[PDB]
């Protein structure tokens, strides 16, 4: 009566892994419907205390600072990764700062000047590139799991860091980062640090990529001209200075830009992957964001006016496919807190004993029949002429909070929190809709694209984000085959 009931696991330091591993959503329900929304599981010797449900997203996202405590949970995900000194490897006040300063990049005025950038990487990407070299074919297959992660890395360097950094990469260090991307993957939180090539690689990768980023830093500096607020770099550039006086130091700005440019990348990456593969199981659903896209071009020439971040509003149809794509896939499964003291749930008789470790997935009721009628149909047409990525689109108190990087919603009691809530909540939403929806705009108008005499692919569960199975591709043709 003091404790969630823990259960069974099938091999025991190993714990409830393979089921949970293999599909949490599944686990997930066949736990609820007999023990309720709480109940614990163990899993690689770590206990996981889970609370399902909105009341689950309000116990978790507006727990205390001093209850739970997401550094601990993270910090061997990320450190090894990124670099230290940032991001989980700092007091909480200092991350919260650190939000501030990237979010001065990730403005109106700055995403009107993406737009553009993100295109017109994505048209590099169609003539250059193997998969699609559109100017000398007509019919393509395009693994979508090759593609995305190119393009998306492509297009958020470009956008964030500018024109010189993105010119590297046509390069071999394009290899550094293959391999830096590598060691981001859950066999961090067991295994850190191992002597295998792997780790070594990993580590020898982030130490020339953190040298490539802090050149780019200081020459940019010293020039003289960080005037335009082009970007990421230019804005860590001006803002880096804590409450207390402090100021980041260069290595430290170059590992929070390798810490976001990597963590925006493997998001961004599933979402158009998996809008990709589903867009094409129903062709149908292309045609009809196409259509929504010429109709705001007008009268002539293929665009009158090439498609801008304004425009990018005007589309419910793209908007609302970006939507249903995270309700169906999540890329983030299950979200963590290591717990710093007991917590008394309340509406309940339970505590957990500190030293747990406190599991959230909205991502289970996304894909729940409890609040969403099927599911698990790719419909878009469900936001009934509602197209906003997020207010308070649910209950509870939905007042504002500042947590030290703006005002935030109070209340994060929703079914539906792609992007978080609380504290640790996203800031690289309206990011993220801007270059997906360019990424989705740029592909309608050029391609149209099919399934293979199948349906989507499983999920695989087993990595950071949600991505799909090994033969994951998608047929394309032209909708215009003459352009160059
Ligand atoms: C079947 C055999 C079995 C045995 C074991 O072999 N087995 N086999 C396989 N598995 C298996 C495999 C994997 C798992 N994982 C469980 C944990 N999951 C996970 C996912 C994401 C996580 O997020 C980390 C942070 C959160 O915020 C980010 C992300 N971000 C938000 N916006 C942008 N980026 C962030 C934020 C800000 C930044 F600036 C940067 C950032 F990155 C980074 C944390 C954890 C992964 C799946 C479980 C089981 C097994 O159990
Ligand atoms: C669809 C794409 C994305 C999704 C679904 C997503 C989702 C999330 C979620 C769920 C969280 C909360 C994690 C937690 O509570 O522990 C989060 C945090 C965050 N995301 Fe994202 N994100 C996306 C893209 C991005 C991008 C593009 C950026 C940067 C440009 C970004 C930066 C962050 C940051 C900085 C945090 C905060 C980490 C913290 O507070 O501990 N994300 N994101």
């Amino acid at each position: 009566k003091k404790t969630p009931p823990l259960v069974f696991y099938w091999i025991p330091w190993f714990g409830s892994a393979a089921s949970y591993g293999q599909q949490p959503y599944e686990f997930f329900e066949s736990c609820r419907q007999k023990y309720g929304d709480v109940f614990s599981f163990m899993l690689l010797g770590k206990i996981m205390t889970v609370y399902l449900g909105p009341k689950g997203h309000e116990f978790v996202f507006n727990a205390k600072l001093s209850d739970v405590s997401a550094e601990e949970a993270y910090k061997h995900l990320t450190t090894p990764v990124f670099g230290t000194g940032v991001i989980y490897d700092c007091p909480n006040s200092r991350l919260m700062e650190q939000k501030k300063f990237a979010k001065f990049a990730l403005t109106t005025d700055s995403f009107k000047r993406y737009v553009p950038k993100i295109r017109e990487e994505i048209l590099n990407y169609f003539v250059t590139d193997e998969s699609f070299k559109l100017k000398e074919k007509t019919h393509g297959v395009a693994n979508v799991m090759k593609t995305q992660p190119e393009i998306t890395i492509f297009t958020a360097s470009r956008s964030l860091f500018g024109d010189e950094m993105r010119r590297i990469f046509d390069r071999s260090f394009a290899q550094l980062y293959s391999d830096l991307d590598k060691g981001f993957t859950p066999i961090n939180f067991v295994f850190p640090n191992l002597p295998l090539p792997h780790y070594w690689r990993r580590d020898a990768a982030q130490k020339k990529i953190s040298a490539t980023y802090m050149k780019e830093i200081k020459l940019r500096r010293e020039r003289g001209d960080i005037d335009p607020n082009r970007d990421l770099i230019d804005s860590l550039l001006i803002h880096s200075t804590y409450k207390d006086g402090v100021k980041m130091t260069d290595q430290e700005i170059a590992n929070l830009l390798i810490g976001i440019l990597m963590g925006g990348q493997h998001t961004s990456a599933s979402t158009s992957a998996w809008f990709l593969l589903h867009l094409g199981e129903k062709p149908h659903l292309q045609d009809v964001i196409y259509q929504e896209v010429v109709e705001l071009l007008k009268e002539k020439g293929g665009d009158l006016n090439d498609l801008t971040y304004e425009d990018l509003q005007k589309l419910p149809s793209v908007n609302n496919t970006i939507k249903e794509t995270l309700r169906m896939h999540m890329p983030l499964h299950s979200i963590f807190r290591k717990v710093t003291n007991p917590l008394r749930i309340p509406e309940t008789n339970y505590i957990v004993p500190k030293g747990h470790y406190v599991l959230v997935s909205p991502g289970y009721a996304h894909t729940s029949e409890r609040y969403f009628d099927n599911p698990e149909d790719f419909d878009p047409t469900r936001w009934d002429t509602a197209a906003a990525k997020a207010n308070s689109v649910s209950f509870n108190s939905s007042d504002e909070v500042d947590y030290g990087f703006g005002k935030v919603s109070k209340g994060v009691s929703s079914p539906y929190l792609p992007f978080g809530g609380g504290r640790h909540r996203c800031i690289g939403e309206q990011f993220a809709y801007v270059q997906l929806g360019t990424i989705l705009t740029t592909f309608v108008y050029n391609l149209r694209w099919t399934i293979d005499g199948y349906k989507v692919p499983d999920p695989d569960y087993s990595s950071m984000v949600v991505l799909p199975t090994e033969p994951a591709e998608i047929i394309w043709e032209k909708r215009e085959t003459c352009m160059f």
